[PDB]
């Protein structure tokens, strides 16, 4: 048997191995909605319980026996091992978005706890633990959480690029006129955007059905495209930019939008303003196109 420090750097190591394995996973008629949520939080407390139990030991001398480090180290171990087999129990059935945030903490779980193994051998774990209570228990609120998560980017984004304009002063790293004048329909396309994904969530909420789950599932993958899309339109203005570029990819983030729009309004989620968002759209692109216009000219 190792040396405690030792046998603990080899506890994390074999910790992160399991993340690979994690990511991609095995996983039914009879499932219990409340007897699986049962299980996975008593799966997190008996984890946090191991970490904290390390924690308190390796906290403090004389270091434990290295048989009795191997038994701590079987604990954790165990605690884990049971954890992520819950986690498999939970089906693709059950929304794969509703599954990406159950296997994302999941992952948080084993990873904080490798971080700790790794700390103690020379509050990640436990804040991943507390997680488990907040996470969304259907695909409708994961739908909703997804959604969230968007508008906040964009909204970032916009306020980012909003910052970087003001500061600008009132040859290259510079903004031209031109660059300046192409920046404000680039940024009403973003604002847009924003308010595209805060009416799609909206809809959601009013109108989405957990049975959907497929639905569900199709609006928030198209949806979690329009902030990419963005986040390259507001790479492409910072200096140089070049102005064929963000035609570009305003058009591309225009299309998206659309095929947004359009796959909310086919879904059961559907009520009006999507037509005039898109008249919004269409006329910063189309501002755009005009600002742009000698680029794509012969």
């Amino acid at each position: 048997l190792a040396s405690p420090l030792e046998q603990l750097r080899h506890l994390a190591e074999e910790l992160r191995l399991l993340l690979p394995r994690v990511r991609v996973g095995e996983a039914t008629e009879e499932f219990n909605r409340e007897m699986f949520w049962r299980r996975l939080n008593e799966a997190a407390v008996t984890v946090s319980r191991e970490a904290t139990t390390l924690t308190i030991v390796f906290s403090q001398l004389p270091l434990p026996s290295p048989q009795e480090t191997q038994k701590f180290c079987e604990q954790v171990h165990a605690a884990i091992k049971a954890f992520i087999a819950v986690y498999y129990l939970l089906p693709k059935d059950q929304g794969i978005t509703l599954r990406k945030l159950v296997r994302g903490a999941t992952l948080d779980i084993v990873d904080g706890m490798a971080q700790l193994m790794e700390v103690l051998s020379v509050n990640s774990v436990w804040v991943a633990c507390q997680q488990m209570p907040q996470i969304p228990r259907d695909n409708k609120a994961a739908a909703l959480l997804m959604l969230t998560k968007n508008v906040d980017f964009v909204k970032d984004a916009h306020e980012e690029m909003e910052q970087a304009v003001e500061e600008s002063d009132p040859q290259d790293l510079y903004w031209s006129e031109d660059d300046q004048e192409l920046i404000i329909p680039c940024l009403a396309l973003v604002r847009a955007s924003k308010a595209c994904l805060k009416k799609i969530r909206m809809l959601v909420a009013e109108n989405g059905k957990k049975d959907q789950v497929a639905q569900l599932d199709d609006i928030v993958d198209i949806s979690d495209e329009i902030s990419p899309s963005v986040d390259d339109l507001a790479l492409s203005i910072y200096p140089p930019m070049s102005h064929l570029t963000v035609r570009i990819n305003s058009a591309k983030l225009v299309s998206v939008l659309k095929k947004a729009l359009e796959i909310t309004k086919a879904s059961h989620v559907t009520p009006s303003w999507i037509p005039l968002l898109i008249n919004a759209i269409d006329h910063c692109m189309n501002r755009i196109k005009e600002l742009t216009q000698s680029e794509l000219e012969l």
